[PDB]
Parts: structure tokens; C-alpha cells; sequence
């Protein structure tokens, strides 16, 4: 009440909390993720703020894709060692994460009834698509394709729920040139899914 | 009881609950519809999972359009004999519909103040548009146009509210060929409207 | 009382409540705006219904943009003298605005933690984009680009929070001709942002 209806990363973390590129090193961006319980659905709200030079310089290429993989255990806790996001989610505490135990965490998860694992005849049901935007140096909006796959494919036995968010573009010519590129920020993408029961 | 803040079809019903082709001899798809009260608005979340051969084979045509028509009486109850959806909505009970009386069903309906009946000067206000996606056998995303009309024209004196949802496409190439077609699934489309009062 | 979870214009005001075009005169349209508290986010739902002839005739041009500027003071109250919207927001009261004092009004505002003022290195984070639609005379849907900038740039000392919504299009040829143009109505655009704390 009402803070326990949100599970999130908090706002603008002081350091990179996410490793999106497998070639990184170490955390290479800030993943901002907010999940809000909305009746039978979750309202999910996600974007990235680039930190590493290699990540930011993706905007100099015409053909790119990168994926944040989020894996959760049987009670709705982020598995940080397996996931792109390396800091656990918690509830709302002002502009930050709370620090205690989670209330009803499993109820934030993508339902396995709506989004099954390993069922080929139903695999189309596991997908979400939309569009977000990169604000370019000339302040035009560069469209970025976003896809989300819910559950479908488990990494291993520990991972009871999965959210995989893939940003991509394939264009005639690129957001930015070497000297104009600054930070790869995506506009927030909001998507909805049927939630697992508490 | 947050369960009463949802009015929905339940998740993945056993059998087809919806007859969407007026060429069908019975229910031909699963209509998944979730309405959630969200302040002054309803958040509405809708897609189809095809069941009948003839419906699924629509994916082999390059030009298609089909519509789910939902009509409600003065107290917010689906009129199944009038509507594409042939099973009444009810509140959240886990992944399923509850089975009792409805609490404040009228409050899920599209406002007749925001979305009037038979006012030609305000007709433009009755329309919502967006895009959803079919996930093709080769895992590309095929864009489908979606339009919603709220109220505007009644079917008869019994219908106090209407939701009409039209999916359509017209491209050079069809989503599938005969040999690659399986099930016509649309990605969930979420739209918002100003809700009638309880 | 769920009514206090909404801050809005009410539905279809009797008279124009907004002056969008700087060449106007007086109020030239109805801004419909609904803000709903949704956990750590606000769900924002916005469109215009044109009233003045010059505003409605914008649809006869191929290259147009207009902006609703909404400025709020330090406790979340609309500054009507500074803003396009000239009538204060209030809570839900049926299809209308309530008339009493606001509960918690600052909590509807765009967070200055997520959406800072005057920080160049973070300016990309201040932007939201999407698409809405004008329903043309031939009942085709004409796409309109929408951008929202949150905070970023204060008008003056009074304006603690800013929401600026820009509608635009730049097309080969134009919604509408002099004799087909009627009312410029935009389909509702829903967007989300991280909210300031109560």
C-alpha cells in the first residue's frame, strides 16, 4: 500500500546496474524497469541509459540489436547472476528501491498459463512488440524496434519466469556518427501482460 | 477485493469462446479480453487465438479484415446473442473468470459522455487506432492494423454500450503461405478509454 | 476514495478550455487530459477537440505542429496564466471535475529525479514519443506524430513542473481540403512517466 504495487529498479541509479553486451567487461548501462500491478495485468515500463563507450557507440551503426534478459525464481526473485540486470528489484521507496522483503513477488511475474514454456503450438502467444525512440543529436526521433518474449524458454532449472527485452534497428543510415554520438538512451517502452497469481 | 477491478474472459479458455467470422458454423477463435479499472479510465487488453481452420488460414491471404463486436446492456452485461463473444465476462479468479454476480459492471463500460451515440458532429471522438503484430513461422513480425469504435451506433434498444474491434491488413505479401500457416494469433493490443460511472 | 487517483479536465467541457495557437485570440480547442496514479508511474491520457476555425483548418496543411504547454507550481497546481490550458485540473466527479481542494497533487507531477531541469548530459531522458490519429473525412486514419517533453526547461521561477505535448505532421499531402475539413480531433494518446513523490 501503495508502494508494494510497484517492483522496480528505482530512478536513475548512481552506477550502471545492467550488463547488456556479452562483450562487456562489467555493467555497461542503467536498466530502468518498473513493474506495476494493474488488476489482472502488469504494466511494465522499461528503458536503458548507456554508460560504456562501446554501448553508446552502437548508435554509429545501421544494424544493431541488444537484449536485456531477466530471469526470476519460483517465488518471483530476480536471479542476478543469470540476468543482464545485476541488482535485485524492490518496491517503491520515494524515487528509490525499498530494502526489505518483497510482498507477493510472484504476482508480478508473467503468467505461465498465458505465456507457457516450451510449447511450440502456442509460441506465438509468448511475444510482444512495439516501438521506442532514440533522441538523436539533431533532436529527431530515431525509431527502435522492441520485442519482448515472456517465458517460453528457460535458461535452466532455477528460472521459473523470464522477461527478455530486445531493442533493434536496421536502417539505411545510422542514428549518429562517431563525433555526434553521446549517450544511447531509449524512450520508455510500456507493455502489458497477464500476471501470474500471487 | 482487487479481483473486482478486472472484467475479463479468463486466460486461454479450453474451447473457442468467440465467433468472429460470419462465415463460421460455430465459435472460431479464442477472444482474450481484459478490462481493468484505472482511475477515470479503463485499460483494455485484447487479442485473438484462432481455432477454426478457416480462421487460421486467413494468414495465407494478403488482404484481410475481421471484427469482434461486443454489446452490453444498461447494467454493463454482455449481450452474447448479439456479440461475437458468446461467453459472459466476469471478474478475476486466479487465471480464470469468477462465477458470481458482477460488482459495478457499468463502470467498465465506455462513457456515453466521451463516446456518444448518434452525434454526427462528435463522431471522430468515437475512434481508437493502433498496431499489433502476428509472429510469423520465420519469427518475423507482421504488422496488423487495429481500430476500435466505442458506442457511436447501437444495434438495438437493448444495447446501451458497444465495443467494436477490427483487425485488418493489406500488404504485397501474406503473413504465411499454405505450407507455413498454423494458428492466427495477434499480439495483445492495449487501449484506453474514459469509463462510464458505476 | 478512488476519485483522488485521477487529476483531469473532465469529459467534453461545454466551452473551449485551451488556447494552443499563439495567434489565437481566445481559447481555440478543448484539451482533454486525464492523469491517473499507477504505482510509481502516472498514466497520462491526452487529446484535443478543435473549436476555432483557424485551428480546425490546420488539417488543410501538409506541414503542421502545435504544442500544449502545461506548467505547474511547487505543489502540483496548474499555472493557468502561463499554460495553454486555462482551467485548473481537479479530481474525478462522475464525468466532470470535482470542485474542492486537491489531495496529493504533487504526486501527479513528472519526477525531477527522472526528468531533470537544465542537465544537458541527461536531456535525452526528458522525451517521450508516439503516434496518434486524425479520423479523416473518408474515414481513413491519418497518423500524427506526438512528442512529450517533461520538465527540462522551466518558463520561470513559478514553474516547478512542465508537461509540453507537441502534435505534428509533415506529409506529401494533407489530411483534408478546405471543403472537406470539419473538426480537428486527435485520437487519445496514452503515455507514462515516473511520478514525483506526494
Amino acid at each position: 500500500d501503495d508502494n508494494i504495487n510497484t517492483l522496480w529498479t528505482g530512478v536513475n541509479p548512481t552506477t550502471a546496474n545492467c550488463q547488456i553486451m556479452a562483450s562487456s567487461e562489467s555493467n555497461d548501462c542503467k536498466l530502468i524497469l518498473t513493474l506495476v500491478k494493474t488488476g489482472a495485468l502488469v504494466t511494465a515500463f522499461v528503458y536503458v541509459i548507456g554508460v560504456s563507450n562501446d554501448f553508446n557507440m552502437l548508435t554509429t551503426h545501421k544494424n544493431i540489436n541488444f537484449t536485456a534478459e531477466l530471469f526470476f525464481d519460483s517465488t518471483g526473485n530476480l536471479l542476478t547472476s543469470l540476468s543482464s540486470l545485476k541488482t535485485p528489484l524492490n518496491h517503491k521507496s520515494g524515487q528509490n528501491m525499498a530494502t526489505g522483503a518483497l510482498t507477493n513477488a510472484k504476482g508480478f511475474m508473467p503468467s505461465t498459463t498465458a505465456y507457457p514454456f516450451n510449447v511450440n503450438s502456442r509460441e506465438k502467444e509468448n511475444y510482444i512488440y512495439g516501438t521506442c525512440y532514440y533522441t538523436a543529436s539533431d533532436h529527431t526521433a530515431f525509431p527502435i524496434d522492441i520485442s519482448v518474449m515472456l517465458n517460453q524458454r528457460a535458461l535452466n532449472n532455477e528460472t521459473s519466469y523470464c522477461i527478455r527485452v530486445t531493442w533493434s534497428w536496421n536502417t539505411g543510415v545510422a542514428p549518429e556518427v562517431q563525433t555526434s554520438a553521446t549517450t544511447l538512451v531509449t524512450s520508455p517502452f510500456t507493455f502489458y501482460y497477464i500476471r501470474e497469481d500471487d
